[PDB]
Parts: structure tokens; sequence; C-alpha cells
């Protein structure tokens, strides 16, 4: 049986977070919270040619708690930091996955490399809800490197598939995830297509970066254009109209209450409540 498309969404307005992230929203909890589960957001950072200049170009400290924070990187480098003193860079294929669980106060900016370079600059960020027993976990980091993340190419020549988190054909993510789900990058060639087979119940979306993309033979999805598939069913399939790239969300959905504002994601308004007196209180960290 196939997870048939049960909503497509146009491309969003880009809008400017900080000064360094120039991203397009694709969803959020507010209004595909149960649907999307366990992802709560996706946010899709150019693509930007940025120049070289003196800035350190991002967003400033903020918080979080209750979820993970995920960041692919295509073009360009990020540093992340904490208060706690975790650190780190990300370059083109890398990842970070981040735990915030209990509570993090963290920042992330162009590479100084990058700064004084300027130049192409993509990527994705992917908020990851936590089970409840899971969401004052504490915080961790897990810098994923392009070389610890599974490259399976596809039947016929079709393209190949990264698994950043969870399975594919045998081939392992390095993510660790604290609820069942995938996580992959797919290059599609074009006239090339693909059938995959994901577990029943599983909310799965694709979400197109480039290229034109025919599913299920019917909808097609284009540049920053969102497919949003029915969880009831096994397979779906996947058409190339042009050279395409894709990720793919699938996960078993975390059936508990979602209650969040802005940094904070957790399950009781009086949780949000206790999150926002912590953070004011200074105790967030
Ligand atoms: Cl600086
Ligand atoms: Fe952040």
């Amino acid at each position: 049986a196939m997870k048939k498309v049960q909503g497509i969404y146009r491309a969003p307005r880009q809008h400017w977070v900080g000064d360094g992230f120039p991203v397009r929203s694709m969803f959020s909890y507010q209004s595909h919270g149960k649907q999307l589960s366990p992802f709560l957001l996706l946010d899709y950072a150019g693509p930007m040619d940025f120049t070289p200049t003196t800035q350190r170009r991002g967003v400033g400290q903020h918080p979080h708690r209750g979820f993970e924070t995920v960041t692919i990187v295509y073009h360009g480098e990020v540093e992340h930091r904490d208060s706690t003193g975790n650190g780190g860079i990300i370059g083109p294929g890398d990842v970070q996955w981040m735990t915030a669980g209990a509570g993090i106060l963290h920042e992330e900016f162009h590479s100084d490399a990058f700064a004084q370079k300027g130049g192409p600059f993509e990527m994705v960020q992917l908020w990851v809800n936590l089970p409840a027993k899971d969401k004052m976990t504490a915080p961790g980091y897990q810098a994923i490197r392009r070389e610890a993340i599974p490259q399976v190419n596809l039947p016929d020549d079709a393209g190949n598939l990264r698994v950043i988190a969870g399975e594919y054909a045998g081939n392992i993510g390095p993510a660790k995830t604290f609820s069942p789900l995938n996580v992959w990058d797919i290059r599609l060639t074009q006239g090339k297509s693909c059938e995959f087979s994901l577990p029943a119940g599983w909310n799965t979306a694709l979400i197109v970066l480039h290229g034109t993309l025919l599913v299920n033979g019917d909808a097609i999805a284009r540049e920053a254009e969102m497919v949003l598939l029915d969880p009831t069913g096994t397979h779906l399939s996947i058409e190339a109209n042009n050279d395409t790239v894709l990720l793919l969300l699938s996960g078993e959905p975390i059936d508990e209450p979602i209650v969040g504002y802005g940094p904070f994601v957790m399950n009781t308004q009086a949780q949000i409540a206790e999150a926002i007196a912590d953070f004011n209180g200074g105790r967030f960290g």
C-alpha cells in the first residue's frame, strides 16, 4: 500500500534569522505538530552567496529546551558554541546533531574562514522532538563528519542516498536518536526513479531543495516545496523530472502533547512557564 500524498506546499517567502541565515520555513509544529511528529521544524537556509567580511554573521545566543537541533550543511561553514564550551565547525557534508534536552544556551554563525573568503552558503535546520521521558535529558552534541555518513548508490544508477539517521538497505545512519526515525539525503538523476518501503504509520515528508520531483506518479514538487504523505501506508515512489536533491523525513509519531513557545517545546503549558522562568532566572545552561 502507498503512502498517498495528502498535502503539497508552495515555496515560502524567505526571511532573515539574524544576519547569517536567510531561511525559508518549510514547516513548524504550530500547524504541523501532529502530522509531522517527531519533526518539529525545518528551515532551509539559502542558497546564498556571501561576500568577504569582518562581520561574524549568524544569530545571537539563545536558549533551547525539550528537543534536538540538527544542522545539515551543503555549502559554507558554520561554527556553533554553547555556554558550556561545547563547540565546533560544520563544513560541507557534515552534520551536527544537538540535544538540547534539559536546556542549552548556544549561538550559530559563519566560521572564521568562511567570513574571510565568502562564497556559497546553503544548509537545512531541523528540529526533532524528544519523548516526554527524555525532554530533560542531559544536553549533548554529535559532530558528524561527512566521511561517517553512509552513501548508498540507488539501483538502476538512479542516484545515491545519504543515511544521516535511521537505516537504508542495511546501512545505519550515524545519528543517535531517541525515537525511531529516518533522515535521508537523496540525489536523484533526471529520468530515474526509485521506490521506497517505509514503516506503516510513520509520518513522512519530502522536501525538494533542487530539481523537479514527481511523487507517486502524480504530484510534482520543485525548489523549496514540500510533500506531506499519508502515514497509513508502507510504499512510495519518486521520479526525477530534472536532476533532483531532496530530504526524506520519516518517523514514528510521538503520541504526546506538544506545547511550545519560541525556543521551548515541552508537554505542558506549566513546563513552558517553568522554562521561561529558568531562562530569565539565569538557571538556563
Ligand atoms: Cl568577532
Ligand atoms: Fe540554535
